[PDB]
C-alpha cells in the first residue's frame, strides 16, 4: 500500500537500465550485435541504421497518442509531434525533390506492407483488380499471390490479383505480356515495384499501359528507396501515380513505411472544360486513419525523420553511387568465375545468381552459406520448377556497403561465396545423387563439413571484424 | 573511394550522435519530453514507458529481417531473433498466467489496430459478420464503425459489422439488446473490449450469447492489459476464444499488439467420440504473415519483452492496485462534486465525466483543460444527442499513477479539473447561448482569458513538475 518503499522501488523501476533489468533481454541484444558485427550480409532488403536513427526509436515520442494528422488531431498536446511530423512530411518530399503542389505523403505507415495496404485500401477497394509480379518473378507478397489452392497474401485475399511474368529468357519483365493480359483483366491498380530484380522498370511504359487501361500506377520504390534518392537509378516520381516505400531496406532508416502520392489537376474534363483534381490525399490519408492503423508510432516517425535527413548528405549519395558500384563488382567477378547472373547483371543494389550455372540450387547454398557467417536469402529464378528447390541466390550490397566496403572488398566476397558454393556441392555429391533438402542438412551437420565450413566460416568472421558495425 | 575522406566521414555520419546529427530532431525529442513532465496526463490510453523498453527499442534489432516465425523463418540467421520472440511469447503467456498447451501467443503485430485486423483476416474471412460496441458507446474504431453514408473503419471496410449498444439510462452494455440482435444478424466473431468504459464485462454472458451463435468470443483488452495482468480486474481469459491487445496503455511498454489465442480440444466430438482441435494457431498465425505484415519489428518485440517481464514484478501488481486507487479517488471526488459520472463510477482505470451536470460539453472542455496542460480527450455519453456535440470527458489515472501520484495527489487533480470545468463555463457564457466551438477557441485565445489560462496553466505544470516522468 503507502509502503513508500515498494513505491519508490517502483519509480525506481521505471528508470533502471536494460542492463540492469532484464539481463536476458539485454545480452539478447547484444549477441545479436555481434551477430552482425562478424557476418558479411548479403541479404538485399538489410542495412544497418544509423546512431541518430536508433536513438530517436528510444525517445519518449513512444508514449504520445497523436490519433490524426497534423493540425487535424484528436488529442491535444501534439504541438512537438506536429512539428515532427510535419517536418519528417517536409523532408521526405525534399529527398525526393517534390514539389509540394504536385506531391503530398503520409509518413505514418507502421512498416512497408502496411503501407501498400493502405494504398490499395485508398485507391482499389475491396475486390479491386491488382496486378504485381508474379512472386516466383520477383514480385513481393504484398503486391498479390495466391495458388490455385490458398489467397495467401491478404492483397490476394481482400483484393483480386493476377501477377505479371519476366520472361524466362531474357530475365526481364515481360512488358508486352502485361499489356495484353492488362486489357483482359482490368487492373484497377498496377504495381511498379519488386523484391528481386536487377534491373531497373520501364516506368514510362508501365504509365502507358496503365493509362491505358485507366488503372492507376503505383510504384513500390521499398528495394531501391535510397537509389531513387541519391539519383543512381531512374525515378519512379516521373511516371507514377503514387509511390510507397519502407524507411528500412536503401533508405537505411527505421523499420517504417511512407506513401508518396500526387496532388493537383488530374486531367481536364473538355466537357465541362474545367479542371478535374486529384482526390489521392484524401483518400490515401482516410485509409491510413481511422482506417486501418490506430496511433501513430511516433519514435519511429522520428527515425524516419532523421533517416531522411541523412537521405540528403552527399555522404548519402556517394553512399548510393558505391552501393551501385558494389553490386556491379560482385556481378562481374561472380560472373568471370563461371556463374550465371539473371539479367546478365544489375542496375542497382541486387543480382540474382543462378546457381544452376554451377550445378546446385539457392536452398541449399543459402544455408551453407549461412554456416559459414554468409547470409544471403535463396530465391528463384526465371523458369525455376519447384519453389521447393529455388536456383538463385539473391545477394545485395547495400547493408556491407554501409560498412564501408568497396569494389576490391566486394570481389573478396565473391570469392568468399565461391567457396561456399563449392561446399554446397561437395556436400551435395555425397548426399547422393538425389538427396532431400533434410539429408543436405544432416550432412551439413556432418562431421566432415563442419570442420571445413569452421574453416571458412572463421576466415569469413575476421574478414567482415575488420569494417565497421553503424549505430551503436 | 576517389574521396576517400568523404566516405570517411560517410562512416563517421552513420556513428555519430543524434545530438551532433539532426540536431532540430533532437530539439523536437526533448521539447516534447518536456511537455510530458509539466503536464497532467489523464487521456486513458497514455503511459509513459520505462528506460528500459525505450533502450530496447533504440537497439540494432531494427536491422535483422525475420520474416516468419521461429523454426519456421524466412531467413537465415534468426538465432537471436528466435530466442527473443519465443522468450517473448513465453513471458507473454506467464504475465497472463495461461495455461501454454491450451494458449499459444503470437507477437508480431505492429501496433493494436494490427493485431485486430489479423484476428478479423484469421477467423472472420471477407464480408464475415463481426459485433462489437458502438463506438459513441464506448467501442474502438477496429471493432468496426460504419455511418448511412460511409464505412469508415477497415473492419467494416472489409468485413460486415452490426454494434451492439450501451443502455443509455444505466450506461451498461445492454447484453439483452446484444443477445437479440445476435440471433438476427448471425456475428461469426463478436469483440469483448472497449475504449471507454468504467465496468468490467460480463465474458460469462457473451460467450453464452457468442456460443449460442456459433461465434467466436474475442477479447480487446487494450485498455485493461495491465489490469488483467495484475488480476485487479476478472480476466477475459476464462470465456475468450482470443484475446487482442496492445503492449502499451496499462502494460506499458513500447507501442506493438499482440494476440492470445486458445490451442488444444475445441470439443469432444460426441458424435465420434475423438476430439475437434482448436486450429486458432495456424489460421492466426497465417493472418499475420505471409498474409498482412511483412518483417516482424524485433526492435518493437525486445520491448514488449521488457514489459513483459516488469509486468511480473510485484512493484506492477501494487501499481495496478493503485491506479485502480486512483479512479476510485479521481471519480468520488467529481462525484461529490455533484459531477455525473457514467455508470456511477468505474471498476477500472477510467471515467467517463457527463459534464452535462455542469451544463457544458467535452468539446470545450477539452481545449480549456489543454490550455491549462491538463490532458484529456472529449467523448460522447451514451444518448447525446449528437455526435457533433460530445457531452463527455474520458479520464483516466495510468499516465500519472506511473509517475508516483496517489489518491490525495489524484484528488488534487480532481480540484485542478474543476477550475478547468469553471473556465470552460465562464467562455461558453459569452460565447453566449448560441456559438460554434470554433467561436469558443477564438474567445479562449482572448486576451482576458489568456491570463487566467496562464495563472492555472502555472499552477498545474508546477504540481507535476514534482512528480518523475518514467524513462531516461
Ligand atoms: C479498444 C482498443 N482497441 C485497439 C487499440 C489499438 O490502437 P493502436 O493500434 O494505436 O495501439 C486501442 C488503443 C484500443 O483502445
Ligand atoms: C517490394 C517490397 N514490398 C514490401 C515490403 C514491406 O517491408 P516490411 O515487411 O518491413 O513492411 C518490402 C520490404 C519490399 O521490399
Amino acid at each position: 500500500q503507502g509502503d513508500a518503499d515498494l513505491w519508490s522501488s517502483h519509480d525506481a523501476m521505471l528508470a533502471q537500465p536494460l542492463k540492469d533489468s532484464d539481463v536476458e533481454v539485454y545480452n539478447i541484444i547484444k549477441k545479436e550485435s555481434n551477430r552482425q558485427r562478424v557476418g558479411l550480409e548479403l541479404i538485399a532488403s538489410e542495412n544497418f541504421a544509423s546512431r541518430a536513427v536508433l536513438e530517436a526509436l528510444g525517445s519518449c515520442l513512444n508514449n504520445k497518442y497523436s490519433e490524426g494528422y497534423p493540425g487535424q488531431r484528436y488529442y491535444g498536446g501534439t504541438e512537438f509531434i506536429d512539428e515532427l511530423e510535419t517536418l519528417c512530411q517536409k523532408r521526405a518530399l525534399q529527398a525526393y525533390k517534390l514539389d509540394p503542389q504536385c506531391w503530398g505523403v503520409n509518413v505514418q505507415p507502421y512498416s512497408g506492407s502496411p503501407a501498400n495496404f493502405a494504398v490499395y485500401t485508398a485507391l482499389v477497394e475491396p475486390h479491386g483488380r491488382i496486378m504485381g509480379l508474379d512472386l516466383p518473378d520477383g514480385g513481393h507478397l504484398t503486391h498479390g499471390f495466391m495458388t490455385d489452392k490458398k489467397k495467401i497474401s491478404a492483397t490476394s485475399i481482400f483484393f483480386e490479383s493476377m501477377p505479371y511474368k519476366v520472361n524466362p529468357d531474357t530475365g526481364y519483365i515481360n512488358y508486352d505480356q502485361l499489356e495484353e493480359n492488362a486489357r483482359l483483366f482490368h487492373p484497377k491498380l498496377i504495381i511498379a515495384g519488386t523484391s528481386c530484380y536487377s534491373r531497373n522498370l520501364e516506368y514510362a511504359r508501365l504509365r502507358k499501359i496503365a493509362d491505358e487501361n485507366g488503372a492507376y500506377l503505383m510504384a513500390d520504390m521499398a528495394h531501391i528507396s535510397g537509389l531513387v534518392a541519391a539519383g543512381v537509378v531512374p525515378s519512379p516520381f516521373e511516371h507514377c501515380h503514387v509511390v510507397t516505400t519502407t524507411t528500412h531496406k536503401t533508405l537505411r532508416g527505421c523499420r517504417a513505411g511512407m506513401i508518396f502520392y500526387r496532388k493537383g489537376v488530374k486531367s481536364v474534363d473538355p466537357a465541362t472544360g474545367k479542371e478535374i483534381l486529384y482526390n489521392l490525399e484524401s483518400l490515401i490519408n482516410s485509409a491510413v486513419f481511422p482506417g486501418l492503423q490506430g496511433g501513430p508510432h511516433n519514435h519511429a516517425i522520428a527515425g524516419v525523420a532523421v533517416a531522411l535527413k541523412q537521405a540528403m548528405t552527399l555522404e548519402f549519395k556517394v553512399y548510393q553511387h558505391q552501393v551501385v558500384a558494389n553490386c556491379r563488382a560482385l556481378s562481374e567477378a561472380l560472373t568471370e568465375l563461371g556463374y550465371k547472373i539473371v539479367t546478365g547483371g544489375s542496375d542497382n543494389h541486387l543480382i540474382l545468381v543462378d546457381l544452376r550455372s554451377k550445378g546446385t540450387d539457392g536452398g541449399r547454398a543459402e544455408k551453407v552459406l549461412e554456416a559459414c557467417s554468409i547470409a544471403c536469402n535463396k530465391n528463384t529464378c526465371p523458369g525455376d520448377r519447384s519453389a521447393l528447390r529455388p536456383s538463385g541466390l539473391r545477394l545485395g550490397t547495400p547493408a556491407l556497403t554501409s560498412r564501408g566496403l568497396l569494389e576490391k572488398d566486394f570481389q573478396k566476397v565473391a570469392h568468399f561465396i565461391h567457396r561456399g558454393i563449392e561446399l554446397t556441392l561437395q556436400i551435395q555429391s555425397d548426399t547422393g545423387v538425389a538427396a532431400t533438402l533434410k539429408e543436405f542438412k544432416e550432412r551439413l551437420a556432418g562431421d566432415k563439413y563442419q570442420a571445413a565450413v569452421q574453416a571458412l566460416r572463421e576466415e569469413v568472421e575476421s574478414f567482415a571484424s575488420l569494417f565497421p558495425l553503424p549505430g551503436l
